[PDB]
């Protein structure tokens, strides 16, 4: 509970924040020894941008990695880590999430594109991880303008993360912090949320706003997201583009 | 109605196609006497660009050079001029438009908009005019995809308009061809109906196709076009961007 963890295991599939926690851990002087593993798990990110920066892959759903884990680390982080930490793993040794989005609200994925749909508060938060809504160390919210997409409100996300990175890293090595208990329940998206928002249906009737929204979210910079189908069925994908001028 | 033009006014507001009439011109040989001259009529296109090709500037309002037109030409273009021909003038000499729509579909403003949102077939037209639907000389359709934007759909006229300038320049200073009757009234749109479309209603209910299409029709590379405001009216310029992939 009390004293400074030594061991840490990173668990990222983020090779930007990856990096900047590594710049920001090496700024720090400990004064127990202090060693950092960094691993990634996922496939279907950027896996050699991970290897490119030392880290090795690791499988949590691995029941031996797990073992090994909990014997060898006395803190691990999920910082953007793709795979699911098992009640295992988050039952014996301290296991901290690293989240791009304003718990309570819009828990789970792409927090910031649930956030342009429903108008929910988004940002960052650092929480315990417990075997729903695990204890708050920080976050810190983001403003979203009504011109952003995902990928600008994304930006920000990012930025705040690692402010709340650099302002938090010293207390959580020393097992320092106190946390606070979540206010509200809030809510979750699935992957499978966003593939929804994804199939447009032309034939739906809304809101000129409900479906700017819906393209607003589904637009990350040149990603092929949003898409409708002619009645061969071809794929056009569609992104917008919103600005202020004078 | 049979001796070849000897004297040919060019009104245009549009350099491309002016560069491109002039240097086909420069290609023929006619047996008869043969000179063109060029001029602009519009401050709000790029009269400077229309300068700087050696157009000089008219005013088809001022009365007194519609009478030296009549006295001074025996043919007059109107190469997407933005002035209107008083019947003075298209009474007394022939006059002949090059209009960026297929008539008698979408006659007026941007025809290719209207098009995006009306699904009627566009294109260019040569026609005579006449003192609401002149006789046709030629014509041909542009194809429209349901990625095409208003720009994209421009730039096949534009290509379109030039193979009929190639295909229908001798014949016209000739004075060599027949007429077709148009075969339909059609629609024509005005300015306003395009500021209408661009003046986005939040509030508005209909299909996600209806408001694709709004986007799609006001949308041409980087104008700032279609527009909705904040509460406290500042506005924000939407643009959308449709790809096939593989
Ligand atoms: C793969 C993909 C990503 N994106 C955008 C939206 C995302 O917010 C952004 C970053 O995507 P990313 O896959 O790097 O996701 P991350 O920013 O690492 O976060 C995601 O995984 C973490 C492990 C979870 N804790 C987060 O809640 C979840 O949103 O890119 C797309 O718009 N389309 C996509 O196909
Ligand atoms: C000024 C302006 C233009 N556009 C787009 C749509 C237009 O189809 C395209 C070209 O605009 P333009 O002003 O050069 O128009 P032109 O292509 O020269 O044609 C216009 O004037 C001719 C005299 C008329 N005969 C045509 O029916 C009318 O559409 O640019 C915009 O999307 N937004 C704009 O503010
Ligand atoms: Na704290
Ligand atoms: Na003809």
């Amino acid at each position: 509970l009390t004293a400074q963890a030594q061991r840490l295991l990173v668990v990222s599939d983020n090779q930007e924040l990856s990096l900047y926690l590594k710049e920001e851990l090496e700024k720090q002087s400990f004064e127990r020894p202090f060693n950092a593993d960094f691993c990634y798990t996922s496939f279907n990110t950027n896996p050699q941008q991970m290897m490119a920066m030392g880290a090795t892959k690791i499988n949590i759903k691995d029941e031996f990695t797990v073992e090994r884990i909990i014997n060898e680390y006395d803190l691990v982080f999920s910082l953007h880590c793709k795979q699911i930490f098992p009640a295992k793993l988050t039952d014996n040794v301290c296991c901290i999430n690293f989240h791009p989005g304003l718990n309570p609200y819009n828990r789970g994925w792409y927090p910031q594109a649930f956030s342009i749909i429903n108008g929910l508060p988004t940002g960052a938060t650092i929480h315990l991880m417990d075997a729903d809504h695990g204890d708050i160390i920080d976050q810190q919210e983001v403003e979203v303008k009504m011109s952003d997409t995902s990928l600008t409100v994304y930006r920000k996300v990012i930025a705040i993360e690692k402010h709340l990175i650099s302002r938090n890293i010293f207390t959580i090595i020393t097992r320092s912090y106190t946390t606070k208990k979540p206010q509200a329940e809030g809510n979750y998206n699935g992957i499978k949320d966003f593939n929804a928002l994804c199939e447009l249906d032309l034939n739906s009737i809304g809101t000129l706003d409900e479906h700017l929204k819906i393209l607003r979210a589904t637009t990350h910079g040149d990603f092929k997201n949003a898409f409708f189908c002619d009645e061969k069925g071809r794929r056009f994908f569609v992104r917008i583009v919103i600005d202020e001028a004078f």
